[PDB]
């Protein structure tokens, strides 16, 4: 009831009692562990008040005014509005608290040491896709800050009935296009090949190349989504060069500075925000390892090995490993030489251990998903490999949600 | 009740029903996942027959003689012996089946594609530590096979009362010594520093160097353990050289060929074999990544980076990553040039996916621990990173057990 997690590199032990507050289910049972399953899995007025109460109790118990008169009135105020409207609206302060704690509770995120430095943009007055585009453009501009990246989230109106949903259809605000070829292979990013074709379906004019920034597909109040192009001056890009290999420029790779997830659902006090694009800065491995070297992504281990003069005949020459380190030295070096914020997986994972210690002390725990926290290269030379982690589901939270083109009732 | 695991690199799906046969508990609950906890946690005659029955049912249902007369007599035969003796003895065939399936069920093992090619040595007639040494020496000789390594296990008498236990006190049959210094630092292997001092306590004469093979500490029928030196001609060693860097020989590293775990417990039909040393061959990363580059092991990233001419000032130069690839190219290259069996993490993890497909088809599943299957470097460029895995506990099994010096009643 007071579980211990050990670090086996430092012998440091920490005690978790935060997991007691946990509410949702993980997927695992007493007899099966599902910690390597990727995506394991309308609202009525009865369900809503315990969720509002639970949330309001921790918000006021965090501004040191637990259960006071100011609390109990807000508790009464929300109850009455859930009676009247069968839903309710968050105060601006409650929205900012909820958002920051959805990120704080995100067990799959290695960057949460920054969770309280989050800029919250309140777009709950938005009504059209054009307003969404406008809000999103101001988000991109603000978070990018000329390469001195700043963390941010923009929150569109909450789900009401279910058939009037705000959705950003892109999985990220800035992604490169993916075109399959007549000869079967793929130009650009294979991940987005279906999304690239949805944009052409609704009317996009593709400049069929490699790193073509996709347009936004924005759905407002359930209406069919509409295409908008981010002004290119707002899409900051880093050309990737190596600090040794001058042929590396000829590879002709580049990446966008701003990681901005737009397909997830923010849950606050039982309210569901179906469009809540949120952005930080990249850990280098996300680009250099997964984006560039995943077999079903850009898949560049082939060509980088070639130009490095590598023994590619044998599996056990580790040519794949060797070209992979060089690629991530190049991503890092390019971002820093351009004053574009980026963190290496050693600095990020050390910061997360430091974050874990802060959380266990002044919070009694830190939900953490080892499968996702450990970086996708050099796992055991980073301190998170050696750190036991309890995973559990706290609210407020970011949740996955179906792709909107499978669920929308089109017209 | 018929769960699906997906591979996200190939989109291949497999259905698990083997997990239904699972019996033991994992540590996880509906509300907490413990898949990154390292070690999560006398026998009476009532408990013993269901365990014997369960085991005998699957043994006969595997030689295509489920529930026949030959089965039901053995079922009756064991019941009567559990009445008579409050325990029982396995047939030689049952011992070999049980052992091979303990390995087959070992969810943390990436090498299980070889599980049916296991050589079982029956040491249940052993009575003294000298007999144990003799059995163990024949095990080392057989499994090493002049570098053409062969998988093997030696099974000493089963636990009876609890105070008459056979134990190998070494955690592995062949390990290097670890000496702390007066100036605090460590020569040899820091993992074994306490065990190195237990040997000196019982009378070992340490040649205080680096790669000093430790002696065996063998406990027989609960008696205090005794020291024995493996004849050095039976300890095959690989000197580690690089196929580019001739200064790499000057590093003066070497490793033993034979990975042989000796501190675990083999459970078969509810019988407990407290001494069951088992050996295979190395995956290169176990040496080059964990043994050599763990901070609290040999910790050689420091010196390899130096001689490579590396930017060691900054964290984000990835000097640690770069020296790590070279070290594992050297481990691999040395073992193969000496005709000593070794597998690279690309070949081993591809073989394990292939193994998983075989298991899901002709067995309905494969218990697998992602946290341990994914190699400790280059995780996502190997196919196991992208493969969902269900972890569950099947029997027969290898289980962890306390170190014998914490539990023994000495005299
Ligand atoms: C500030 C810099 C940040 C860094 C360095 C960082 C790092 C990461 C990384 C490496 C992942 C794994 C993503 C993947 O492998 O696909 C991740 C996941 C995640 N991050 Fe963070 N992150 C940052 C900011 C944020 C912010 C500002 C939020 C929310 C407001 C956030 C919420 C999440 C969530 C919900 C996930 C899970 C995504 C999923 O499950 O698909 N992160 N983060
Ligand atoms: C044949 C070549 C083999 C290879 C390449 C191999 C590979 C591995 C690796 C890399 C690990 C993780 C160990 C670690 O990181 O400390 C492991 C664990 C394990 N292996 Fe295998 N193995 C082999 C043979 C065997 C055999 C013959 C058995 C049993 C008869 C076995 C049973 C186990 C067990 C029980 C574990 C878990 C150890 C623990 O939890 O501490 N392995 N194996
Ligand atoms: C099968 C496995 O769950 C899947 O590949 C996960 C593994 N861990 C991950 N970790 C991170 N950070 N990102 C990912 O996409 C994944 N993918
Ligand atoms: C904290 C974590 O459970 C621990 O470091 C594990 C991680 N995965 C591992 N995987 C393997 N193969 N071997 C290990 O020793 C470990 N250690
Ligand atoms: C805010 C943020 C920062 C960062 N550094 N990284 C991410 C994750 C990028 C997208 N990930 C693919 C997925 F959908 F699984 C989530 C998000
Ligand atoms: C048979 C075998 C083969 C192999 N290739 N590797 C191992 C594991 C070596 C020891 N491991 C450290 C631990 F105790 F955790 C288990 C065992
Ligand atoms: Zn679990």
């Amino acid at each position: 009831r007071f579980l211990k997690v050990k670090n086996w590199e430092t012998d440091v032990v920490l005690t978790d009692t935060l997991h007691l507050k946990s509410t949702l289910e993980t997927g695992c049972t007493e007899h099966i562990c599902m910690g390597s399953i990727m995506l394991p899995s309308v609202a009525t007025k009865d369900q809503l008040f315990p969720l509002a109460k639970e949330f309001l109790d921790q918000y006021y118990s965090s501004i040191k005014r637990f259960g006071s008169k100011a609390h109990m009135d807000r508790l009464e105020e929300v109850n009455k509005e859930i009676e009247s409207t069968s839903t309710y609206q968050l105060k601006d302060t409650e929205l900012i608290y909820g958002a920051k704690h959805a990120w704080r509770n995100a067990s799959r995120c290695v960057g949460r040491i920054q969770w309280s430095k989050l800029q919250v943009f309140d777009a709950r007055d938005c009504t059209t896709a054009h307003g969404m585009f406008n809000y999103i453009c101001n988000h991109v501009k603000y978070a990018t800050n000329k390469g001195n990246l700043r963390s941010a989230i923009t929150i569109f109106p909450q789900r009401t009935d279910g058939k009037h949903d705000f959705r950003v259809w892109n999985s990220q605000l800035i992604r490169y296009a993916g075109y399959k070829q007549p000869d079967g292979s793929t130009l650009g990013d294979p991940a987005n090949v279906q999304f690239t074709e949805i944009c052409i379906q609704q009317g996009w004019k593709a400049p069929r190349g490699r790193f073509d920034v996709l347009p936004l597909l924005l759905q407002a109040n359930g209406n069919d989504p509409e295409l908008f192009q981010i002004p290119p001056e707002l899409v900051l890009e880093v050309p990737i060069r190596h600090p040794k290999f001058d042929w590396f420029k000829d590879l002709g790779l580049k990446w966008y500075g701003l990681p901005a997830v737009s397909n997830m659902l923010l849950e606050i006090g039982g309210l569901e925000f179906s469009a809540c694009p949120f952005s930080g800065w990249y850990m280098g491995t996300e680009i250099g390892v997964r984006d560039y070297c995943d077999n079903s992504r850009y898949n560049i281990l082939e060509e980088v090995a070639k130009k490095m003069d590598l023994d590619m005949r044998k599996t056990s020459s580790l040519w794949k490993d060797q070209a992979l380190v060089e690629i991530n030295i190049a991503v890092l070096y390019s971002f820093q030489s351009d004053k574009v914020t980026i963190v290496d997986h050693h600095s990020a994972t050390e910061s997360f251990i430091k974050h874990m210690e802060n959380e266990y002390r002044c919070r009694g725990g830190c939900p953490a998903d080892w499968v996702w926290i450990v970086p996708p290269m050099s796992g055991s030379i980073t301190p998170v490999f050696h750190q036991e982690m309890l995973n559990y589901r706290l609210t407020p939270s970011f949740e996955y949600q179906p792709d909107p083109w499978n669920t929308h009732v089109w017209k």
